[PDB]
């Protein structure tokens, strides 16, 4: 298992030191991430449109994954 939090060095809420978050956030970056926090479930990271739905964040991941 990888343990980056986040992908910036110059990033204050992720410790370059280990990649992962310097403070208490639960997060430093991720499109379900709000203020270095997880946001709620059922954020629209992605709003796939055509023949397939949207994509909402579970509420704990940071980042938004896809549909498979």
């Amino acid at each position: 298992g990888k343990e980056c939090d986040c992908s910036s060095p110059e990033n204050p809420c992720c410790d370059a030191a280990t990649c992962k978050l310097r403070p208490g956030a639960q997060c430093g970056e991720g499109l379900c991430c709000e203020q270095c926090k997880f946001s709620r479930a059922g954020k629209i990271c992605r709003i796939a449109r055509g023949d397939m739905p949207d994509d909402r964040c579970t509420g704990q991941s940071a980042d938004c994954p896809r549909y498979h």
